């Protein structure tokens, strides 16, 4: 009967993955959004990575469900007036553009929230970078810090410069929304791929200064019988926090890349893991009672572990090994994960109809609210709501048609 | 002189990261973020991976600026009686717990925005299983998908199942406290690491169906020459969407870990990039002109770049790419980031001052506004603001007094 963003009104010329995840979620919180595209071309993701020729890709309706899609051309007389209607009613605008002011607007419309993405933040050497996904995670910290010690620097394959550059914009224009309840006026929101980055790589930087401090880290692989340089170093599977873990071969794994699970070892739990691996007289012996002790070898007790774990099914081994209140879980492939009936119960994964193509699967809303239910729906065909927008703007359908012959005619 | 959180008041059960880590936020907003800790031990990050001897881990500190902290036993007659109160005035809870009712606090507070932080969804078969970090990674898709074809599955060093839940968890309680000016009802907001990760993957889901449809990912690594399984595979350093790239090396990579950049090769780039590295014939060449063409040897193409490269250094690298337009950026390590001097001016990278401890390094509030700027302070003491809650709830000194008194003597 209601939705958080009900009435709001957003101008979304995003396009990719950053800008548009954000606006897709604003969609699902009730708010009509609005995409604003290249006449004849669109957002770059309708083209990208198609499975079915000519038909928008898997890339654009997994981002933009729920939207409206016009057509406009701002180098005409009558796109900038077009615009300047649109700008007067809007809540919000949003933009991700690569590297009408911002003073104009606010002139129009003082109570309008100005959301932008970029690569980086304005005082930044690297201001008028381009920045892909992988050269945010380059950039943030996170390549440095993921992998292996004799390894590369690795990208994640989880979109910390896109998909999660796009939930701190969302946090930024709800936050605008709310003080404006108290200002009743608009401003200005900025989002960089590399401060997105970095705030999830927040313990890496706790661990910076713990070696800075002491020379040494040591929950980390390198202790105490390998190096430590002047920076974080890459740890491959430990644990990361205060409950040291690995990745465990589990039956299949020569020839499944996902054949294995998780593995922590909680403080508080090592008893029970004693119980769990047969191992009880690891729950006195001074060299295995505590993390401190553990430490030094804890790849040795990884692996005694694992001569147990590559003999079943991974399913199986979590069964197991959860009875002993282990925290682990399966690493679950994206097949398993598109099948998986709870995320289909969860609303996690959601099945959609899409015009020309059928169904589809997309990830849902990825929070639960007891007063309200999202509708995850069709993205829109380009330009689909062109005509109905003017409309809602007052143009007559004879002021519409002649828009529409100018631009078949130029 | 004004906040958009100004006079909300949080309930904040939370530990570890997932939950500080919103609620880090919310006071940085301008919320009244009270901590409820356990009498004597507190948050377990207080203890955990500590530099200095007897102080606050920076785990805490770098969580928990701008909060207050009270020591509370609600299992006591008194201790419940504080607790309801609390509850009475209170307009957000959170807790993340490991797996006064919500019907209760319903009665209690109509107004009461409850969020709560699991490993998984209430109708998940893992529901009761503990989650860390990367369990979350493990069961959500991440660690399938991360590293290389050839090496198992791997966690990323940023915060997938922490920080990450932690800041969805965040967009659901503004959206809540948006839904509650239309409603004047609280509600209950719920979110899941598993959730959070997946969202963060959703790529890699477009990939799963892309797979399903033809056997192939044309612009993996596996493509034309290798072999596809039934889920998207380790793509180690590719780049993840519709342009690809690599992580290559620069002068020093020998002994230092971070000696790389991120290299992306953009499609309407291509003849920049030619330029760039002595390829002018690759411009016209019909095995280089389009991505199509160059994708069965872009290795090749890769290990052309990587020649020039690896004989500078990585920062060098970048001045002379970008001059073509090249989207590219150097692996910062946390060294460099901890003291890069456009991250301090950006409020990206914040210097505080710690009772007991002096100064240190947090991230800052992420995203900016023009209308507001956070002031990051100290992090609490445990039960520093004890007395100064109970006093605001309307309790005597006496009272507080006999409180503490009774609490000893237990
Ligand atoms: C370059 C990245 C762009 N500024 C966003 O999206
Ligand atoms: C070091 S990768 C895994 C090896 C085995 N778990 C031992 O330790
Ligand atoms: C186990 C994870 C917990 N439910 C949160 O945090
Ligand atoms: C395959 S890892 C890096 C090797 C080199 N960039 C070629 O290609």
């Amino acid at each position: 009967l209601s939705t958080p963003l009900q009435g709001i009104k957003v101008l979304d010329f995003t396009g990719v993955q950053s800008g548009p995840s954000c606006t897709q979620m604003l969609a699902w919180f009730g708010a009509d959004v609005i995409k604003i595209e290249r006449p004849g071309v669109g957002d770059v993701t309708r083209h990208q990575l198609r499975d079915i020729p000519d038909i928008d890709a898997l890339y654009f309706t997994m981002l933009n469900s729920n939207k409206r899609s016009i057509e406009l051309n701002t180098k005409t007389a009558e796109g900038k007036e077009v615009m300047e209607k649109l700008i007067r009613e809007a809540d919000i605008l949003v933009e991700n553009f690569h590297p009408f002011t911002w003073e104009h607007i606010q002139e129009i419309n003082p109570r309008l929230i100005f959301g932008s993405i970029k690569g980086f933040d304005e005082c930044s050497p690297y201001v008028n970078v381009k920045a892909y996904e992988n050269v945010a995670q380059a950039a943030g910290g996170a390549a440095s810090t993921t992998g292996f010690w004799d390894g590369p620097p690795l990208v994640s394959a989880a979109a910390l410069g896109d998909s999660n550059t796009g939930m701190h914009l969302l946090i930024g224009l709800l936050a605008a929304l709310l003080h404006r309840e108290k200002t009743g006026r608009g401003q200005r929101v900025t989002m960089s791929m590399q401060d997105a980055v970095l705030n999830l790589c927040r313990v890496k930087l706790r661990d910076q200064q713990r070696l800075d401090k002491l020379g040494y880290l040591e929950e980390y692989p390198q202790y105490p019988n390998g190096t430590f340089g002047d920076a974080v170093p890459r740890g491959g599977n430990a644990g990361g926090g205060g409950q040291p873990g690995w990745i465990l071969k589990c039956k299949g794994w020569e020839t499944d890349p996902n054949a294995y699970i998780y593995f922590t070892i909680q403080e508080q739990n090592w008893e029970n893991t004693c119980k769990a691996i047969g191992k009880p007289e690891w729950i006195t012996d001074p060299a295995y009672s505590t993390a401190h002790a553990r430490q030094p070898h804890i790849f040795d007790i990884f692996a005694e572990i694992e001569k147990y774990t590559v003999t079943i099914d991974k399913h199986e081994a979590v069964a197991y090994l959860t009875q002993f209140d282990i925290p682990c879980a399966p690493v679950l492939s994206m097949k398993e994960i598109s099948l998986d009936p709870s995320l289909r119960q969860s609303g996690s994964v959601v099945e959609v109809e899409q015009p020309l193509r059928g169904k589809y699967l997309t990830v849902g809303c990825p929070m639960k609210f007891s007063a309200f239910t999202p509708d995850i729906k069709a993205a829109p065909l380009l330009g689909e709501h062109t005509a109905a927008v003017l409309q809602e703007l007052g143009y007559s359908d004879d002021e519409i048609a002649a828009m529409k012959q100018n631009h078949a005619i130029e």
